[PDB]
């Protein structure tokens, strides 16, 4: 009973959560994804600060209100060739990564690992959070509220 999570640099607080491996994350499990973290799904303003300090991934997740993809640079296969918080319009599907917000983090790039799931409860899921440079944490425990998540 296992999650990996794959976590990013923080720019104003703001990063990028990627569950599996793969888009599998609704915008219910998002919220509660975000809160093991003491974080929440950023604001559309709280993200485009997050782009100005350097934050680009090439893969959807939500925000408040909308899923997006931070571009910093033009690339075709990322967000269509598009810059700036690009905004997805049109999908069948409900699945994708999730972005969070954490107001304690560094106000400009912290590219420091993360060590930590601080708000995560009692459960019997192994989560491990994987950082970009490989290094990992892992607990027991559980974030998901909504049974249907799980
Ligand atoms: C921004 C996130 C990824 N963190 C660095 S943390 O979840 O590990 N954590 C550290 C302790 N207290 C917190 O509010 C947040």
């Amino acid at each position: 009973n296992q999650i990996d999570l794959n976590v990013t640099c923080r720019y104003a607080g703001v990063f990028h959560v990627e569950k599996n491996g793969r888009y599998s994350i609704s915008r219910t499990e998002a919220a509660d994804l975000c809160q093991a973290f003491n974080s929440t799904l950023p604001t559309m303003d709280q993200m485009k600060l997050a782009l100005s300090k350097g934050f680009e991934t090439c893969r959807y997740g939500f925000i408040e209100g909308n899923v997006v993809i931070p571009r910093i640079h033009p690339n075709a296969i990322c967000a269509a060739n598009h810059t700036g918080v690009y905004i997805l319009v049109t999908s069948n599907t409900s699945h994708y990564d999730t972005y969070c917000f954490n107001a304690s983090a560094p106000p400009e790039e912290d590219c420091t690992s993360v060590t930590d799931l601080p708000n995560s409860f009692d459960g019997p899921v192994t989560i491990t959070i994987v950082n970009r440079d490989g290094t990992r944490y892992s607990k027991k425990g559980e974030y998901r509220t909504h049974q249907e998540d799980i």
